[PDB]
């Protein structure tokens, strides 16, 4: 017998003492070893309750990533609260690695493997485990990168998809790669993203599609964002260290629904912090190519307001709320206490 509970998780991973990455640095000293031979029982003619909007593993998750960025990532100049602190910035190796997420003694997760599960509601085929599956603390807006893919159909997740406040996460179910490059040999924070326009546009039609199924088939219009700080205005994300602004005006352009899609992007010194701190600085790239090859696995997005008239609905890409990146991954998982 059990029930729904909240408990303290512990990490596990398959970090290198040895690595200077900062991510592998901290799991040595936070983590435990992967288990090789993890069990796992599939629950037999039992219906479990999931919400994926309200999962304390998800505050769990951001405290550890919050952590991790307090230790590996201080800026030169940080500002906070009218306070003003100059530490040392020193460029560090930076490359996410899987985190698994466990529950101690007295306690497991349950897992929903419904197909196309939406992360609330009565789940059927239900399973129990130790750990989740491993997760990369990847940091970014509009777009989620090097995620899981959806098994069968695109999913469409919200709290509530009739209010319009509430981030949209688009759960793709086939991976678009994002080449992002700081090319080696003028303007050292000039740097570009490169996408395949028959791939991208192949998909946010697909993506359309399934929208329709949940707007009652009302025409669907991508936009650019229209205001807002250059966080959600543009695809933020980190590569080596260095934090990436994009422009995806050119991804979300109606009128492709096929070349190669190149997205203007900069490297930023200056950055609103997503834990909500507030302003901090670090230093200059540094030399030589800076690249990173992601896969696309997920979209957030945000619907306009005052469309009830009308027969469109307009979606926005978004973000902000990094917690909204580890739902897209811990949405099937919730904690029982063993009884
Ligand atoms: C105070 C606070 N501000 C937050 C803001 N979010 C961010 O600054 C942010 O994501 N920055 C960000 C994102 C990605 C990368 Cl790689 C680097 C920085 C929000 C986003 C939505 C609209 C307003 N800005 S998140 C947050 C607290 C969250 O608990
Ligand atoms: C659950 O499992 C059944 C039988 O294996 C399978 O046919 C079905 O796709 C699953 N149903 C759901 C709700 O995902
Ligand atoms: C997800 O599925 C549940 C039923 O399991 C349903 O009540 C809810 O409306 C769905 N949510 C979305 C975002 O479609
Ligand atoms: C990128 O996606 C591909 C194809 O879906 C997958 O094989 C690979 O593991 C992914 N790479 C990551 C997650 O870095
Ligand atoms: C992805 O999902 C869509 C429905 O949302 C489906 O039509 C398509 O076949 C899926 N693609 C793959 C490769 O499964
Ligand atoms: C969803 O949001 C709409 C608009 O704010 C609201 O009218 C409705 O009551 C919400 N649904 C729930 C279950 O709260
Ligand atoms: C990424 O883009 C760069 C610059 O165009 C190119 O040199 C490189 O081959 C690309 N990488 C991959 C894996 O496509
Ligand atoms: C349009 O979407 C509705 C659901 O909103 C669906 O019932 C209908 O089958 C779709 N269009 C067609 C093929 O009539
Ligand atoms: C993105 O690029 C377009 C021009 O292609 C520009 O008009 C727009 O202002 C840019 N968006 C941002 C937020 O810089
Ligand atoms: C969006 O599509 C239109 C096609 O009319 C094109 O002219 C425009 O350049 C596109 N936006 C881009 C690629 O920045
Ligand atoms: C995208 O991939 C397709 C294969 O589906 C290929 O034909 C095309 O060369 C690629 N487009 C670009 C310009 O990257
Ligand atoms: C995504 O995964 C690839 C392969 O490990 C990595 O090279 C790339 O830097 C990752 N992208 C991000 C944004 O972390």
């Amino acid at each position: 017998v059990w029930k729904d509970a909240d408990t303290t998780l512990f990490c596990a991973s398959d970090a290198k003492a040895h690595e200077t990455e900062v991510h592998n640095v901290w799991a040595t000293h936070a983590c435990v070893p992967t288990d090789p031979n993890p069990q796992e029982i599939h629950l037999e003619n039992v219906t479990e309750n999931f919400n994926m909007w309200k999962n304390n593993m998800v505050e769990q998750m951001q405290e550890d990533v919050i952590s991790l960025w307090d230790q590996s990532l201080q800026p030169c100049v940080k500002l906070t609260g009218g306070s003003v602190i100059k530490q040392a910035c020193p460029k560090i190796s930076f490359d996410p690695i899987p985190i698994h997420y466990c529950t101690p003694a007295g306690y497991v997760i349950l897992k929903c493997n419904d197909k196309n599960f939406n992360g609330t509601g009565p789940c059927k085929n239900v399973s129990s485990v130790q750990c989740t599956h491993g997760i990369k603390p990847v940091v970014s807006t509009q777009l989620l990168l090097n995620g899981s893919l959806a098994e069968e159909e695109i999913i469409i997740r919200s709290e509530n998809l009739t209010n319009n406040a509430k981030t949209i996460i688009v759960h793709l179910n086939k991976s678009v790669e994002i080449n992002c490059t700081r090319p080696s040999n003028g303007d050292i924070r000039k740097a570009y993203c490169e996408i395949n326009g028959t791939k991208w546009n192949k998909v946010l039609k697909q993506v359309t599609e399934k929208l329709k199924e949940h707007f009652n088939n009302k025409t669907i219009i991508f936009q650019p964002p229209s205001g807002g700080d250059l966080e959600i205005t543009m695809h933020s994300f980190n590569c080596r260290g260095e934090f990436f602004y994009c422009n995806t005006t050119q991804l979300f352009n109606n009128t492709c629904i096929n070349g190669t899609i190149t997205l203007p992007c900069k490297i930023k010194q200056i950055i609103n912090m997503w834990q909500g701190t507030g302003q901090a600085m670090y230093a200059p790239p540094i030399d030589g190519k800076i690249n990173c090859v992601s896969n696309i696995t997920g979209i957030l997005l945000t619907r306009d307001g005052g469309a009830n008239n009308t027969s469109n609905e307009t979606f926005r890409p978004g973000g902000g709320n990094i917690k909204d990146n580890w739902r897209s991954e811990l949405y099937k998982y919730k904690v029982v206490q063993i009884e």
